[PDB]
DNA sequence: ATTTTGACGCT
DNA sequence: AGCGTCAA
């Protein structure tokens, strides 16, 4: 009752760019705008691998991970933009730079946590308090929420999409108590007004559209964001949680899409997030561990305490390349040449990072996979990163991996290498 | 023979 | 530290 926390103490948003790499390429090439199109890496093998897909192309069934040759069978007029290749490998610089554009705009509104190249969480609690003080008891107009859905509404006693959206928003706003500055639902609504402003700023200043979720924590904001993509935002209130979770597959909640989620389903014999409420905290801890158990117990009730971390920049800078099938590296010269290519890209990125962000990486992580090994990585070894020099970094990486070569023959590398990975970590201020 | 990333937990 | 999980 009066002491049961309800996890309604914060306003958190998650902003997620729509079909991000496609929008970057469509901004650059107007011929691709409003067309079925996809972004591909490499071209020789089956037309290249698709990594991003416009919503027009998704209507034909095109998805990520599909080979372009196969996507063309579903959508013969599919347009393609290719990821840049530099030093023999795919180079994602254009997308990293576009990400910086968006992250810098979002940072004007609030502290952000960069969650991925095209996603950031926003802690809006303080901004909401300020805006509520500005509003001075004035009701919130639907005109301030032109792209907002209220999850769960309309309900109770138009057949078009926008009509339904407006009916739900009207029901929500009609029922708000706009005089109580401590009302969580009012706080979320003001949050959504701010997020409309943030999303408009992003689109105005970059050309990119995005979706967003607004709720009381990161997990619900992320779930909310996906409910009405693209180019829309969704408010998930605390009161919406029981109905929303009652038919929500466990795997849809962030962190439960893999083995742990599968084990929750198998061990407990349930399918939906809401079914978790029937277990005690101790029962959940007994199956899934102390941390996961407490997290699940609160999460299934819509409660999560994970903070929005103040971090706008990536914590690592890495460069990776696979060498599948016959392209596996089987000679010392090959291994050294590719370590150099990776190290040259890494040096360029690190030097730019040091100039932009006043920091220096101090550890180099080298990871490889050997042909035959079932594991993704066969070996992961660190060494000191003391100079931003590609030849030094590639030599040090070779030094730390050379003992993996079983071959008695100096010229040959065995088993052949199917992946190389260099990653700069452990940044210090400079 | 999706690939190229990136954060965070475990021991 | 090196390995594993989960997510863009
Ligand atoms: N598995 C992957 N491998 C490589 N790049 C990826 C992968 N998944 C996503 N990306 C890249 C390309 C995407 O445009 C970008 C953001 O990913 P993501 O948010 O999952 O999808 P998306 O932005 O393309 O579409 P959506 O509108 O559904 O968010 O990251
Ligand atoms: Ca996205
Ligand atoms: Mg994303």
């Amino acid at each position: 009752g009066p002491h049961m926390a309800t996890g309604q103490d914060r306003v958190v948003a998650l902003v997620d760019m729509d079909c991000f790499f496609v929008q970057v390429e469509q901004r650059q090439n107007p011929h691709l705008r409003n067309k079925p199109c996809a972004v591909v890496q490499y071209k020789s093998w089956k037309g290249g691998g698709i990594i991003a897909v416009s919503y027009e192309a998704r209507a034909f069934g095109v998805t990520r991970s599909m080979w372009a040759d196969d996507a063309k069978k579903l959508c013969p007029d599919l347009l393609l933009a290719q990821v840049r290749e530099s030093r023999g490998k795919a180079n994602l610089t254009k997308y990293r730079e576009a990400s910086v554009e968006v992250m810098e705009i979002m940072s004007r509104f609030a502290v952000i946590e960069r969650a991925a190249i095209d996603e950031a969480y926003v802690d809006l609690t303080s901004a909401v308090q300020e805006r509520l003080q500005k509003l001075q008891g004035q009701p919130i107009s639907a005109d301030l929420l032109p792209s907002t859905y209220i999850e769960g509404l309309p309900q109770g006693p138009t057949v078009q999409k926008e009509g339904m959206r407006k009916q739900g928003l009207f029901q929500w706003l009609d029922s708000l108590q706009i005089d109580n500055l401590t009302s969580p639902d009012l706080q979320l609504t003001v949050g959504a007004v701010i997020v409309e402003e943030m999303r408009a700023a992003i689109e105005r200043e970059t050309g990119f559209q995005c979706s967003a979720g607004i709720s009381h924590n990161k997990v619900l904001a992320k779930l909310a964001c996906g409910l009405n993509k693209p180019n829309r935002q969704t408010l998930v209130s605390h009161g919406s949680v029981p109905q929303l979770f009652s038919q929500m597959p466990i795997r849809k909640i962030r962190s439960l899409g893999g083995k742990l989620g599968a084990s929750v389903i198998e061990i407990l014999g349930i399918e939906y997030m809401g079914e978790l409420t029937q277990f005690t905290e101790s029962q959940l801890q007994s199956h899934f561990g102390e941390k996961n158990g407490s997290w699940l117990y609160a999460m299934c009730r819509g409660i999560e305490h994970d903070p929005v971390k103040p971090r706008q920049l990536p914590k690592t800078i890495g460069c990776s390349k696979n060498f599948p099938g016959k392209t596996a590296l089987a000679t010392r010269e090959q291994v050294q040449w590719w370590l150099l290519q990776l190290a040259q890209e890494l040096e360029e990125r690190l030097t730019k990072d040091r100039n932009d962000n006043d920091r220096v990486a101090t550890q180099l992580v080298v990871s490889i996979r050997v042909q035959g090994d079932k594991r993704l990585s066969s070996l992961r070894r660190c060494c000191a990163l003391t100079r931003y020099d590609a030849h030094k970094m590639s030599h040090d990486a070779f030094t730390v991996i050379k003992n993996c070569n079983t071959s008695g023959i100096q010229t040959e590398w065995s088993p052949p290498l199917t992946m190389l990975f260099l990653c700069a970590t452990k940044f210090s201020a400079s």
